[PDB]
């Protein structure tokens, strides 16, 4: 942003071919951190801190990953705490457990499809679906 | 994150367990591989753990 | 990569212990943003670019966390 400071480096000693090698903004510097660390940042919090004991810290607002082909995310254990608005298929080769009431058009369950599903009575006779 | 976190990806794999701490949505053919459990499956606005069926001498069946 | 412009900063006035300090490629660089920005790039896409309004932008083509 301007008003920044630079340090102009003259190449030959010659007040032109001034080439600026940095430039701090000291008013919108973090500060106050732990004795190793290494980050990215903006002028307004937006930190990508990389911290002591293996924390990849990212604060930001609205993330955005923007991928070409696919994202592996390669973790044994992954927290989201908040909605998931999955908005294609979804896929899972585990014992899935949920906590509360699901929701379906049907349930096709071992190839038999819910919601049409007949049972055969006591008097040998298909029992009425529901 | 404040606000929200899109992905715009499309294929992403996990290779773990999830741990979703709210409300889930798909609007896909979700297909599982393993034994689901819940509560109650609300099926086409038809509540199972409690649905009762026809039985041939006109009647209803059984919760179940 | 081969051609990048550099700025040697020779130590004590010996042209020796020649010392590089920055190292640009005009040719490879991100153009035309807005006043306050500050990412990561590669030479072709690949920006991790924080933006104006509290957008953290990872434009990649696959991202894989480990
Ligand atoms: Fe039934």
């Amino acid at each position: 942003l301007p008003g920044a400071e630079a340090l102009i480096a003259c190449v030959g000693a010659q007040r032109d071919q001034g080439i600026a090698v940095v430039v701090e903004d000291r008013r919108y510097r973090p500060t106050n951190l732990e004795p190793g660390d290494a980050g990215i940042y903006h002028h307004e919090g937006h930190r990508i801190r990389l911290t002591k004991d293996g924390r990849c810290i990212i604060t930001c607002k609205t993330v955005e990953v923007y991928a070409d082909e696919s994202m592996t995310v390669d973790t044994p254990r992954t927290t989201f705490t908040g909605d998931v608005e999955i908005q294609k298929g979804l896929g899972v080769k585990g014992k899935s457990q949920f906590d509360s009431n699901i929701t379906a058009p049907d349930a096709i369950i071992n190839g038999k499809s819910t919601d049409k599903h007949i049972h055969r009575g006591d008097s040998g006779g298909t029992t009425g679906p529901m």
